C-alpha cells in the first residue's frame, strides 16, 4: 500500500484540485477526450462535442468533471479504506458504462499530466510518485472488481 507520508503527499497535492475542482475536472476530461477520442463515445452526453473549443465551452462537461473528481477526491481521502466508495463505481463502470480498465489508466495520466499543467514546477517528484500509487490503487482494486465479474 501507500505510506502514512506517501498518503499525506497524495492529499496535499488534492489540496491544488479542491480550490479549482471544476477547473481541474474540465482539463482531465479535455486531455482523455482529445488523447483517445474513443472514449468520448462512452458518453452519449459528449458525443456532440466535436471539437476542443467546443469541450471547453461545455458548462455541461465541466459539471461532469466536477462530479468525477469529487467522486475521486472521497476515494483518495479513505487512505486505501474505500471498499464501500469504490465497489459501486467498479459496478456502474463494468455493468452500465461499460469502460475498459485501459480508460482508467488514460485517465490516470491524465490526471498526472493536467497536475504539472496547471501547477508546472509545483509538483515535485515525491508529490508524482505518491500521487501515481495513489491512483494505481485505485484502478487496481477496481480491475479486481472488473475480474470478479469477467468484464473485458
Ligand atoms: C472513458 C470513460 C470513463 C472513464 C475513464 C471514467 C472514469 C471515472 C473516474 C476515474 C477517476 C471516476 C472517479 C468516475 C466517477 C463517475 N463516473 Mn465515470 N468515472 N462515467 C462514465 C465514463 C467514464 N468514467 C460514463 C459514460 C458515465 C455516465 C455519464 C452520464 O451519462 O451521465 C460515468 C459516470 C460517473 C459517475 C456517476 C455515477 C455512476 O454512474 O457511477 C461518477 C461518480
Ligand atoms: O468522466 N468520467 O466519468
Amino acid at each position: 500500500g501507500l505510506s502514512d507520508g506517501e498518503w499525506q503527499q497524495v492529499l496535499n497535492v488534492w489540496g491544488k484540485v479542491e480550490a479549482d475542482i471544476a477547473g481541474h475536472g474540465q482539463e482531465v476530461l479535455i486531455r482523455l477526450f482529445t488523447g483517445h477520442p474513443e472514449t468520448l463515445e462512452k458518453f452519449d452526453k459528449f458525443k456532440h462535442l466535436k471539437t476542443e473549443a467546443e469541450m471547453k465551452a461545455s458548462e455541461d462537461l465541466k459539471k461532469h468533471g466536477t462530479v468525477v473528481l469529487t467522486a475521486l477526491g472521497g476515494i483518495l481521502k479513505k487512505k486505501g479504506h474505500h471498499e464501500a466508495e469504490l465497489k459501486p463505481l467498479a459496478q456502474s463502470h463494468a455493468t452500465k458504462h461499460k469502460i475498459p480498465i485501459k480508460y482508467l489508466e488514460f485517465i490516470s495520466d491524465a490526471i498526472i499530466h493536467v497536475l504539472h499543467s496547471k501547477h508546472p514546477g509545483d509538483f515535485g517528484a515525491d508529490a508524482q510518485g505518491a500521487m501515481t500509487k495513489a491512483l494505481e490503487l485505485f484502478r487496481n482494486d477496481i480491475a479486481a472488481k472488473y475480474k470478479e465479474l469477467g468484464f473485458q
